[PDB]
């Protein structure tokens, strides 16, 4: 019978976007509570601070161990940064929506790794919170294609998009407790961790045009870094049909065109072209 | 035309069984040629020799300088060794098999690839040869499962059977010049080299259990080599979709019990030898 009904836990456009939507259609400002990732520094940036929300429309903040004893509390975990211990809440309903298509891409960096493990499709997921590394069970899952020359960023903002729309889809079962799930399988199950991924990423040439081209774009993410060739910065790759050769690797002031060991043309743009 | 209307190059019992199946069904012994693989000393073991079969069954034994001017000979290469130059050969009538489902897994050790990157199918796939390495137009290709606890020797084995079936499905229209074949698509084209896989492989465990199953299994080729935990060799990795915990590791005599970030029960069965 608490006053608090629900908690928004995590970051950028997704938790804040979401977090609108609740206090706009389901709850008022004293029934809710956020808990922002440690880093949030109150700016509005390239992406919306959920510490400024919360603050410009008066929403509580909280820490973990304020909520664990509200009865019935609605846990929401959207881009949040601590792992969780299930028996710390005396509540069960805890959710998360992770930036991949599950049972693959458990973990991190998940902009990066599907395009760096070729694959041509992604999605969003939402799912119980288990004691596990996103392992819990599937409530609902939206697919989408990473095209063939979308960065991580631009996966990423795809991320943000349909997560939004897959919370919006799934929040009224939420909050009236009949939502259905069902266990992930075991096969097809994949998990990347912060020491598999070497961010500054040395490029095998000895691959295949698509290969080399998903070295570059799945490193390319300017907030935080873009990958190197030749001492030069990287903005963009464009993968193309056309054969040009096996092994092809040419700079010029504003790219250069690479081909792989299948001969087909990619041009990776200079952050210097104007 | 010249007396020689075929060269039959590589090893194992898809040479061998192919080339049988031509000396029955369209060739005189005359008209067949052979190049084995570099290590080949006529002997069978768990597979068959080509040259043995070629010494046995009166077929030439040639080098690649040897067929280069023949006009209209028919090239085949069934895990030939050497990687050719098309312009050498006055005959465009160039042919391998490969053993992945092509645009994926070009390249070596393919029984290896395609388990350690997480797949459930593979295939076999006849294309033209061109200049790159499996990178020639598509004629053919039959995709088939991997088991959940294959190793990479059974899906080896698998390749050579359906590797078998896809020559003899096709050879007529390659004899007769009327097949059909497709470029290679850009997309979902990956490659792995010798120096891309250690073949004595260290388990990187912070992974999930279908991972870690993986990275088992996709080296147990015995004859080659197995993989080892603990000093142990392990024979076969036995993955299950019932929960234990995360990230268990125990010892016993005879095997290992694992699991992964996700927690599903893995039994890495060790070598009794
Ligand atoms: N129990 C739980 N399960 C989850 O699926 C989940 C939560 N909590 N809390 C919110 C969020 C947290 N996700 C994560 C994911 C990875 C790390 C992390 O620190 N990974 C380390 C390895 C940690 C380890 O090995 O124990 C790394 O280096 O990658 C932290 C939080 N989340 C779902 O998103
Ligand atoms: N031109 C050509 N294309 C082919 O697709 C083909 C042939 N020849 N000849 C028969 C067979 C030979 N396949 C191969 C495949 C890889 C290596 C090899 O030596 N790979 C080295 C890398 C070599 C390099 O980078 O140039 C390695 O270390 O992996 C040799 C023969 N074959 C298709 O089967
Ligand atoms: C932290 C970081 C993130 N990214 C990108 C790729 C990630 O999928 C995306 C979001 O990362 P973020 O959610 O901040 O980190 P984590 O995956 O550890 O929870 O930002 C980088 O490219 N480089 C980095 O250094
Ligand atoms: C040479 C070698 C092969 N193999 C296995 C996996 C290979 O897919 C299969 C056949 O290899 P093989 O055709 O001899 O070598 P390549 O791929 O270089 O042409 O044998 C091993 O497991 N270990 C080894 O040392
Ligand atoms: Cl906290
Ligand atoms: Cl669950
Ligand atoms: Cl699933
Ligand atoms: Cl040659
Ligand atoms: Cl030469
Ligand atoms: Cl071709
Ligand atoms: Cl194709």
């Amino acid at each position: 019978g608490h006053m608090i009904k629900i908690c928004i836990a995590g970051k950028n456009n997704i938790a804040v976007n979401s977090l609108q939507f609740i206090l706009k259609n389901y709850f008022e400002a004293d029934q809710i509570v956020v808990i922002p990732n440690k880093n949030d520094k109150g700016i509005d940036s390239w992406q919306k601070s959920l510490l400024k929300f919360a603050l410009d429309n008066n929403i509580k903040i909280v820490t973990l161990d304020e909520i664990y004893n509200i009865e019935q509390i609605i846990f929401f975990s959207l881009e949040f940064d601590q792992i969780i211990k299930i028996e710390n809440f005396k509540s069960d309903r805890l959710f998360n929506i992770h930036f991949s298509a599950l049972p693959k891409y458990k973990g991190v960096f998940t902009s990066i790794t599907p395009i760096l493990n070729n694959e041509l499709e992604s999605g969003v997921t939402l799912h119980r919170i288990d004691n596990g590394i996103d392992t819990g069970n599937i409530i609902d899952q939206h697919c989408f294609p990473i095209d063939i020359n979308d960065t991580a960023r631009d996966l990423y903002f795809n991320y943000l998009k349909y997560g939004e729309s897959i919370f919006k889809k799934n929040i009224q079962t939420i909050i009236n407790n009949s939502y259905k799930d069902l266990k992930q399988t075991n096969i097809n199950s994949s998990y990347f961790s912060r020491k598999d991924i070497n961010l500054v990423h040395k490029i095998n040439f000895k691959k295949t045009s698509f290969e080399i081209h998903n070295q570059i774009r799945a490193f390319i993410f300017q907030e935080y870094q873009l990958p190197i060739i030749n001492n030069s910065k990287i903005i963009k790759s464009i993968l193309a049909n056309e054969f040009i050769g096996y092994n092809v690797f040419e700079e010029f002031e504003n790219y250069f065109i690479i081909s792989g060991i299948d001969g087909f043309k990619i041009i990776a743009q200079k952050l210097n072209k104007l």
